[PDB]
């Protein structure tokens, strides 16, 4: 999972094993790298199941998305963020899980 470069203008990224449980203690990243000027809308499709908490924001596990200075997330829980219009050509999706949990992960489809 660590060393995903995406060079095509549309595509689809998922948590390892999605929709099986994603592995524990996992520092997985995903890069979308396209020519500057391309503009990337990210959509979460299907089931967003990242481990969550009732009272405290997204400890444990989480997807973060970084472009330029802009940083979306960290996200977790059973409901995915609304589509993200990054207005960027180069996004780092970072996903991170701790050492326990039984969540099935996430799935996004990008396009530019
Ligand atoms: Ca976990």
């Amino acid at each position: 999972c660590s060393g995903n470069l995406f060079t095509q203008r549309t595509g689809t990224i998922t948590s390892p094993d999605y929709p099986n449980p994603y592995p524990k203690s996992s520092e997985c990243s995903y890069t979308i790298d396209l020519e500057e000027g391309f503009m990337v809308t990210l959509q979460f499709e299907d089931i967003f199941d990242i481990e969550d908490h009732p009272e405290v924001p997204c400890p444990y596990d989480y997807i973060k998305i970084k472009a330029g200075s802009k940083v979306w997330g960290p996200f977790c829980g059973e409901k995915s963020p609304e589509p993200i219009s990054t207005q960027s050509h180069s996004i780092q999706i970072l996903f991170r899980s701790d050492n326990s949990g039984e969540n099935r992960g996430w799935r996004l489809s990008y396009r530019a």
